[PDB]
């Protein structure tokens, strides 16, 4: 929930905590870079 990304994978060990309001999340679960 800190970077609005669309992929499998994500940065680096993120966190997932929901999508943003800017690509609208279809499917790909956003994370977050702690």
């Amino acid at each position: 929930s800190c970077t609005c990304r669309r992929a499998w994978i994500c940065r680096w060990g993120e966190r997932h905590s929901g999508k943003c309001i800017d690509q609208k999340g279809s499917t790909y679960r956003l994370c977050c870079r702690r």
